[PDB]
C-alpha cells in the first residue's frame, strides 16, 4: 500500500478546533434577503458559477453576487463554513451574505467588491517588482488558509482577483478548498488541469497544504517565462508528462518510490525517460526582464514532485525573491 504522508505544518490545528469549525455538514445556513440586491454587469463565467457586480439596494454599496450552478450548489455548506472560518484573513474575499432565488430556486453567495483590473492586462503588463509585490500577497493568503486548516486545492489566475490601482488582491472561489485532516484521504479530481499536483496525476490521495505551493509555482513559471498554461497537458495522464519533460523522470521515479505509489499501467509507457531541464532554458529576449536568479532559485523550491519538499507559505515569504518588496 501507499506510504502515508502529513504536512510538515499546522497538521493539529482542526483537532483543536471544536466540532463545529470544521464540521461543515451540521452548520445551519441563515438565510439573507435577496430582494436586497439589484444586478448591474456581469463579469465572471467560472466553471460552476456566474459573477455580477451589484448594488446592495440596504446601503447603496457595489456588492459582488456569485450565482451557483447546481455543482458548485451542492456543496455550499463546505463553501460557506470555509469563507466564514476566513473572513477577515488578509486578502481573503470577505463573505457578505448568502441568498436564495425563489423563482429558481438557486442560491447565490455575495462579497465585498473588488474593482478588478482586466486579466489579459495584468498578465501582459505587470513588471518584475509587480510579480514579486503580488505573489507575496498571494502567500499571505495561503499561509492565512493553511494556518486555519484549509487547504484551497484550486490555486489559479482564475481564483485571484486584482484591483491594480489599489495594489489589492483577493483569493476568491473557495468552493474546492477542504479542511486538512491528517491521514485523511481526498478526492484527486480538485484544482484545474494545468496547476495539478503530481500528487493527484499519480492518484495520492493522502496530500496536504502543499498543493497549493504546487499550483502557486504553476502560475510563477507561466508569469516570468509569459508561457500561459506553462504545463499544457491535453488531459490528466498527459498533464504528468508535460510535467516530467521540464522535471525529469528520475526524480518522478524517486517520488513514487519514496511513498510505494503504484502507478498506472498507462504512464510506463507514455512517460518515457526525460532528463530534469535547467530554468535557464526558458530564458529568452521577450521574458529576460522577468527572470533572475532569486526567482528561478524560489520557483526550483516549489516546483518539486515530493509534496513535503516544497518551500510551505511561510517559507517562501522570506525568500530573497521578495527582499525587493516594501514591507
Ligand atoms: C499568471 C498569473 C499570475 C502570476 C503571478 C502573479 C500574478 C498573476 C495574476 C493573478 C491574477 C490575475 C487576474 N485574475 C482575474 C481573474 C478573475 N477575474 C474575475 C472577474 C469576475 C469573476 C471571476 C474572476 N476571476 C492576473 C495575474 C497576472
Ligand atoms: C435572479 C438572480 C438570483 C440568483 C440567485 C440568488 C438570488 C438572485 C436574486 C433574486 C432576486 C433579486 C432581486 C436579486 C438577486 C441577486
Amino acid at each position: 500500500g501507499p506510504v502515508p504522508s502529513r504536512a510538515r505544518v499546522y497538521t493539529d490545528v482542526n483537532t483543536h478546533r471544536p466540532s463545529e469549525y470544521w464540521d461543515y455538514e451540521s452548520h445551519v445556513v441563515e438565510w439573507g434577503n435577496q430582494d436586497d440586491y439589484q444586478l448591474v454587469r456581469k463579469l465572471g463565467r467560472g466553471k460552476y458559477s456566474e459573477v455580477f457586480e451589484a448594488i446592495n439596494i440596504t446601503n447603496n454599496e457595489k456588492v459582488v453576487v456569485k450565482i451557483l450552478k447546481p455543482v458548485a450548489a451542492a456543496k455550499i455548506k463546505r463553501e460557506i463554513k470555509i469563507l466564514e472560518n476566513l473572513r477577515g484573513g488578509p486578502n481573503i474575499i470577505t463573505l457578505a451574505d448568502i441568498v436564495k432565488d425563489p423563482v429558481s430556486r438557486t442560491p447565490a453567495l455575495v462579497f465585498e467588491h473588488v474593482n478588478n483590473t482586466d486579466f489579459k492586462q495584468l498578465y501582459q503588463t505587470l513588471t518584475d517588482y509587480d510579480i514579486r509585490f503580488y505573489m507575496y500577497e498571494i502567500l499571505k493568503a495561503l499561509d492565512y488558509c493553511h494556518s486555519m486548516g484549509i487547504m484551497h486545492r484550486d490555486v489559479k489566475p482564475h481564483n485571484v482577483m486584482i484591483d491594480h490601482e489599489h495594489r489589492k488582491l483577493r483569493l476568491i472561489d473557495w468552493g474546492l478548498a477542504e479542511f486538512y485532516h491528517p491521514g485523511q484521504e481526498y478526492n484527486v479530481r480538485v484544482a484545474s488541469r494545468y496547476f495539478k499536483g503530481p500528487e493527484l496525476l499519480v492518484d495520492y490521495q493522502m496530500y496536504d497544504y502543499s498543493l497549493d505551493m504546487w499550483s502557486l509555482g504553476c502560475m510563477l513559471a507561466s508569469m516570468i517565462f509569459r508561457k500561459e498554461p506553462f504545463f499544457h497537458g491535453h488531459d490528466n495522464y498527459d498533464q504528468l508528462v508535460r510535467i516530467a519533460k521540464v522535471l525529469g523522470t528520475e526524480d518522478l521515479y524517486d517520488y513514487i518510490d519514496k511513498y510505494n505509489i503504484e502507478l498506472d499501467p498507462r504512464f510506463n509507457d507514455i512517460l518515457g525517460r526525460h532528463s530534469r531541464k535547467r530554468w535557464e532554458r526558458f530564458v529568452h529576449s521577450e521574458n529576460q526582464h522577468l527572470v533572475s536568479p532569486e526567482a528561478l532559485d524560489f520557483l526550483d523550491k516549489l516546483l518539486r514532485y515530493d509534496h513535503q519538499s516544497r518551500l510551505t507559505a511561510r517559507e517562501a515569504m522570506e525568500h530573497p525573491y521578495f527582499y525587493t518588496v516594501v514591507k
